């Protein structure tokens, strides 16, 4: 059983007394509702407030999410009920808090007394022309704009950043790691940290365009866009690697698809048409995150069907993850509850079988390991499609769950 939980949202560092500390409040339920691992912000001094433009990566205590006793004290209480943490791993770049003799900012301050992390120029990428001394290696990967990109090549670097992602484990507890921006480094580089590290799972976020046409609309064939995902995960290590990825080609399809227009659900061989259907124990599902949703609104689930979204994360193989907002936040709390006892009470992984039943326009139907049936879609009765025995043990706006 394994269902993860985006713990935060892009205004949860603006909490008053602190979102970790609010997030003591909220451990019972989350656990309580299934869930095994809750992803965390970036903890780290960062020089922008959410996190991503991490400077000093020792000093937790600088944290707007809240400082390392705060957060030791929130990763206990969900260890204390069986679910496991997982941090938002910023490596692709870094800020400086020094200028140079160059006015540029490259003189880097791990947070520590000694020089671990105190990188200079030599360690970003030559070809981040607006912050490097150019004696570094090409980046291995695309370059973030903001902000000195680091070269992963280099071998302090890998030295310290395993050092410190080791010490995010053992001094504050973290489980597992979210591998933020992962088109910015090669898969290559993420294997170093992923089995430098041992995380229970790692969850990369790499984040490619979706082929569209002429209206605007995600081309029904994705195949391109699930292969490169796929391929990351084969470079990083594949099956044997704790390494995975986020399932966006699911999230792009989805996003359309549940416009009526579900007849996009299924790929020419019958099979999920995202990472899900070519590799579901390396997809991690989602309806939004904070960047696609919350305040960001990036590219957001049509807002009257969310729900629609999760009946078909939370029942399907691919290892889903509920975002904070639509769990406590929307009103639909327990309805995702019930959804995640339906996921877990049958034994559906991330590897379960998926047959698809239906996949018109207006409605999904699909069965999942001969057990869990589920139908989405404007579409009310659907009643001649479901297999004899199964009976509704959930149900909801446009969606609704079957079980023996
Ligand atoms: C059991 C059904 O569950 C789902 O239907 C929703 C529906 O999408 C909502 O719009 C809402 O409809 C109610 C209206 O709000 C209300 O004004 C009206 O008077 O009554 C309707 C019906 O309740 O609520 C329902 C219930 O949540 C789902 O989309 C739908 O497909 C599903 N029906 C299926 C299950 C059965 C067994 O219980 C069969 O009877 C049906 O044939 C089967 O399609
Ligand atoms: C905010 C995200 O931007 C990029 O994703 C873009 C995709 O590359 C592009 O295909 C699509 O059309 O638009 C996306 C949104 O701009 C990055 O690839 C992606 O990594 C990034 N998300 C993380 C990176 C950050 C910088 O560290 C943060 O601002 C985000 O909050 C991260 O989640
Ligand atoms: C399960 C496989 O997934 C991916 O293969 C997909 C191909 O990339 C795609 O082009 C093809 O049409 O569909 C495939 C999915 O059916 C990976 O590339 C591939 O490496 C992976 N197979 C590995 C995983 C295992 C456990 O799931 C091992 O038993 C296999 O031997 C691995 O090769
Ligand atoms: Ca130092
Ligand atoms: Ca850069
Ligand atoms: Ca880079």
């Amino acid at each position: 059983h394994q269902v993860l939980f985006q713990g935060f949202n892009w205004e949860s560092w603006k909490q008053s007394g602190g979102w970790y500390n609010m997030m003591m409040g909220k451990v019972d339920d989350i656990a309580a509702a299934g869930v095994t691992h809750v992803w965390l912000p970036p903890p780290s001094h960062s020089v922008s407030n959410e996190g991503y433009m991490p400077g000093r990566l020792y000093d937790i205590d600088a944290s707007k999410y809240g400082n390392a006793a705060e957060l030791k004290s929130l990763i206990g209480a969900l260890h204390g009920k069986g679910v496991q943490a997982i941090a938002d791993i910023v490596i692709n770049h870094r800020c400086a808090d020094y200028k140079d003799s160059r006015g540029i900012y490259c003189i880097f301050e791990g947070g520590t007394s000694d020089g671990r992390l105190d990188w200079g120029p030599h360690m970003i990428c030559r070809d981040d022309t607006k912050y490097s001394d150019g004696t570094a290696n090409l980046d291995t990967g695309a370059d973030f704009a903001a902000a000195p990109d680091i070269d992963h090549l280099n071998d302090r670097v890998q030295r310290e950043l395993k050092e410190w992602l080791l010490w995010l484990k053992s001094d504050l507890g973290f489980d597992a790691w979210r591998l933020d921006f992962a088109r910015g480094y090669s898969p290559e580089m993420a294997k170093v940290y992923i089995d430098g590290t041992s995380p229970s799972l790692a969850v990369a976020e790499v984040w490619d365009n979706m082929a569209t046409g002429g209206d605007g609309k995600p081309n029904y064939d994705q195949d391109a866009h699930r292969q490169n995902l796929v391929n990351w995960v084969d470079k990083v290590g594949g099956a044997a690697s704790a390494g995975m990825v986020f399932d966006f080609t699911t999230k792009g399809i989805l996003n359309a698809a549940v416009e009526g227009e579900l007849w996009r659900l299924i790929d020419p061989q019958g099979k999920a048409p995202g990472v899900m259907g070519w590799w579901p124990a390396k997809a991690v599902t989602f309806v939004d995150n904070h960047d696609t949703g919350s305040t960001q609104a990036m590219w957001p689930f049509p807002s009257d069907k969310v729900m629609q979204g999760y009946a078909y994360i939370l029942t399907h193989p691919g290892i889903p993850c509920i975002f904070y907002d639509h769990f406590f936040n929307w009103g639909f709390k327990d309805q995702i509850a019930a959804l995640v006892a339906i996921r877990k009470r049958n034994g559906i992984t991330a590897t379960s079988a998926l047959k698809i039943l239906m996949h018109e326009g207006d409605a999904y139907v699909a069965e999942i390991d001969g057990k869990v049936v589920v139908k989405i879609g404007s579409r009310y009765d659907v009643g001649a499609v479901i297999p004899a025995g199964f009976v509704t043990s959930a149900h909801g706006n446009d969606y609704a769950v079957w079980e023996k």
